[PDB]
């Protein structure tokens, strides 16, 4: 069962972007597959969509830039681990 995380330093939170974080050994075609399914069952709700990049080889998932309306629908996609709201970061 998947969850949800943002920054709690609330300034240095990006909303509209979220990265979806699937399990372990999810394979690169099953990531597109799913990020596929939540542009559809977006589309069907009203909401568009653009998938920014799929990752694999650290990790496997993909960058949304997308309403937060649509946060339990994507959780509740296969393969979802967690998602993560994208945040900023600074030079040190
Ligand atoms: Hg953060
Ligand atoms: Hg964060």
């Amino acid at each position: 069962t998947a969850t949800f995380h943002r920054c709690a330093k609330d300034p240095w939170r990006l909303p509209g972007t979220y990265v979806v974080v699937l399990k372990e050994e999810t394979h690169l075609s099953q990531s597109e597959r799913t990020a596929r399914r939540l542009q559809a069952q977006a589309a069907r709700r009203g909401y568009l969509t653009k998938i920014l990049h799929v990752f694999h080889g650290l990790l496997p998932g993909f960058l949304v830039k997308m309403s937060g309306d649509l946060l339990e629908l994507a959780l509740k996609l296969p393969h979802v681990d967690y998602i993560e709201e994208d945040s900023s970061v600074f030079a040190q």
